[PDB]
């Protein structure tokens, strides 16, 4: 793998929290990056006010998550599945219904694209290496087809090579040879080494405030958190309208601004609070 | 306009055939891949088709009594669900072993039925526009099937009584700007295709099952007979295609929810009001 000091130029667009929209040329580069590399890094998108509240909430809930009988874990120890809170005080339009994110997902997946994941990945100190996998599979074996889902990953602290910044395999999202994937979405070791020789994986620091948009079929893995502090990641995934997903449970207190929007969410609105503390753990 | 189902599209069975030998199954799949429509004659016992014909003719008055009669494109093509009472839900219709052998091979072991509906073609009906029942998932992209329509005629279909027009090989065609919001084929693309592979209509005897790609171009045509022409309609989808569940009474949960022939079903306490989301 290649270990970098910053997000690579070829994968990165630098914004401010004031940018509501990409100019046509920025949008073209964003789509060209997603088509060729299957991963896009957008720096400077979210205000620290929002990321601080979400970091605090998830660090505060972690003790109650680790206290459960069976802690929902992804592949190997230390990679915990944890939903951020769905209380109205911590549900922010700029996170759930971000205009730049939906501009990109509308262009790739269509105007009918919808968010169907409001979850997260808590990478604990001493965590193991995940096997290289995809979060969502190709819909037929041995077939080349366009994307049907884009993962939207929101780091809630500075991600470093120390504290478990995700390993990404650029260009891996279009690879679908026969016998390549197991029931858990893990890439066959033989196919990993063939690909590694042509386009090796990358890990890079990602500053808090950034958003990562990637093809849900991109090869990646969680890696060890070698720091003394949990590394919280907030996770969303936009799908084409026709992909079967369970709805996100939201309180009906946010129905007015969520269910209005032309930035769609597959949502079920509940009276009172939702118990957020797992179907998405593999 | 033919006198019988064409040889190239047809496999002749008896109601006793539970499963195709590998060579029969290969021919069935080769037909679905090339032509996108397969006709299986002699599959269902007249016992079953008579009960379903009678039930749907008996329910038609209650359908025509509705304020807005759910109609497909043009007058005379009525959307009508067959009953979901336990006495008229037959494993050999819902969970047919030959149908699911074919749909398991094309769509995978996880494929599920998500439609238990029907198409009642009334005497004096108009011509539907050529359309597909389910679209391609991306514009301008060639991709494999994700759904197979299972059409079960409940009387002998004739050129007179509105046997469906089918466009063989049309299931793989997805050129830019070809399809409207209703699934209708642009007339320009119809004429281009007509020159290469023109459409077919043929009689289909009751007891037959038609399996076709859900993307196959077809249309309802006028029923010029004195009698309504009932069609029972099912559609198998890949596990990952979003569909609403079929409402079934929990009295059939034991044998439906058991099966490795999957149904996207929601089981209800008591009876379901079957008399529309599938009318276009
Ligand atoms: N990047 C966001 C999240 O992505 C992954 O979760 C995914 C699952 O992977 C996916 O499941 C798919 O892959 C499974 C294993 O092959 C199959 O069982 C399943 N049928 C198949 O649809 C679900 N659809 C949705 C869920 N969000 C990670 N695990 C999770 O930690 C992370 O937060
Ligand atoms: N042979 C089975 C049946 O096929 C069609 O019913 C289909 C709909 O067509 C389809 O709708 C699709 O096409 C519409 C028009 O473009 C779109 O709105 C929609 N997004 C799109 O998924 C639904 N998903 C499922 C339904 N069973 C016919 N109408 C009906 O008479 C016939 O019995
Ligand atoms: O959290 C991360 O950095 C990566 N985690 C995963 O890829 C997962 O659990 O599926
Ligand atoms: O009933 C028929 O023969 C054909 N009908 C249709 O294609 C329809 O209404 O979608
Ligand atoms: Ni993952
Ligand atoms: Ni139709």
């Amino acid at each position: 793998h290649m270990a970098l000091a910053a997000p690579p130029g070829e994968l990165t667009l630098a914004l401010t929290p004031d940018d509501k929209t990409l100019d046509p040329a920025s949008l073209d580069r964003a789509l060209a990056i997603l088509a060729e590399h299957g991963i896009l890094v957008l720096t400077g998108m979210l205000r620290t006010r929002l990321t601080d509240q979400l970091r605090t909430a998830m660090l505060d809930d972690l003790p109650e998550v680790l206290r459960q009988q069976d802690v929902p874990t992804n592949f190997v120890p230390g990679h915990v599945q944890q939903d951020p809170p769905v209380r109205e005080s911590l549900l922010f339009p700029d996170v759930l219904l971000n205009p730049v994110v939906y501009q990109i997902t509308h262009a790739v997946l269509g105007a009918d694209a919808r968010n169907a994941v409001y979850s997260g990945n808590m990478n604990l100190p001493g965590s193991h290496e995940q096997p290289v996998h995809l979060d969502e599979p190709h819909l037929w074996p041995g077939i080349s087809h366009p994307p049907y889902c884009l993962c939207v990953d929101v780091p809630l602290i500075d991600f470093t090579l120390e504290n478990g910044s995700t390993e990404y395999w650029p260009g891996s999202h279009v690879l679908n040879p026969d016998e390549c994937y197991d029931e858990r979405g893990c890439v066959l070791p033989a196919e990993l080494e063939r690909r590694r020789a042509v386009a090796p994986p990358v890990r890079f620091p990602i500053p808090v405030g950034s958003v990562v948009i990637r093809d849900g079929r991109l090869w990646h893995r969680g890696v060890p958190n070698l720091s003394a502090a949990p590394r919280p990641l907030l996770a969303m995934t936009h799908y084409t309208e026709w992909f079967d997903m369970p709805p996100i449970q939201l309180p009906d207190t946010v129905k007015s601004w969520v269910d209005g929007s032309d930035r769609h969410t597959h949502a079920h609105f509940v009276a009172g609070d939702v118990d957020h503390l797992h179907p998405f753990a593999v």
